[PDB]
């Protein structure tokens, strides 16, 4: 799984830490909303 300042997916590879995946369509970066 990824972390803060890394890319993430909203299908199989979500953000491990309590962070958000933005944009996340399909992929994105782990940011705080």
């Amino acid at each position: 799984c990824p972390g803060e300042g890394e890319q993430c997916d909203v299908e199989f590879n979500p953000c491990c830490p309590p962070l958000t995946c933005i944009p996340g369509d399909p992929y994105g970066i782990c940011y705080i909303i």
